[PDB]
């Protein structure tokens, strides 16, 4: 006899169905609590936390480590790429030379003195007489960084040949 869907309570007569969180589901019934996406089609896993079943992006958004821009002071979502320097994070558009206002990009040479950024061609000689050191702009990284998989629950797609992997 058919399995019951944990999402709707109904028997699952569909040819293809999902297994996740120890339960069977109609694919349409396994949805992100926040954005309603159909988890089994958009990706390979779900996240469980605080009564919710979430897609990866909303899990990051609601529970990942957000930060704040050292230049403008405003929060940075976990999902946003940031520039890094001397232990600070910056909005990409905030990562600019304090003298000429050029936006600094990966591979650029730059100087840092007491929070102020300077491009290679605006070396602040007057200030320098630790800022003498030339640094290389790194690639942008995600604000949230790496996170553990302890709330991740893989989704398995199954075929009922009326149960086999898909
Ligand atoms: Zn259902
Ligand atoms: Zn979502
Ligand atoms: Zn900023
Ligand atoms: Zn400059």
């Amino acid at each position: 006899s058919w399995k019951r869907c944990a999402g709707c309570g109904g028997k699952i007569a569909d040819r293809f169905l999902l297994y996740a969180m120890d339960s069977y589901w109609h694919s349409r019934c396994l949805k992100c609590s926040s954005c309603q996406a159909q988890l089994g089609d958009i990706g390979t896993s779900s996240y469980t936390k605080s009564g919710m079943i979430l897609c990866r992006n909303d899990y990051i958004r609601l529970f990942g480590n957000s930060g704040a821009c050292s230049a403008c002071g405003q929060s940075i979502p976990a999902s946003e790429l940031v520039m890094r320097a001397q232990g600070n994070v910056y909005h990409l558009k905030c990562f600019t030379c304090s003298t000429c206002r050029n936006r600094l990009v990966p591979g650029d040479r730059f100087h840092y003195i007491n929070g102020s950024l300077f491009c290679e061609h605006d070396r602040p000689t007057a200030l320098i007489n630790s800022g003498g050191d030339v640094m290389v702009v790194g690639e942008p990284t995600l604000m949230g960084g790496e996170f553990g998989d302890e709330d991740e629950r893989l989704i398995t797609r199954l075929e009922n040949t009326q149960i086999d992997d898909e």
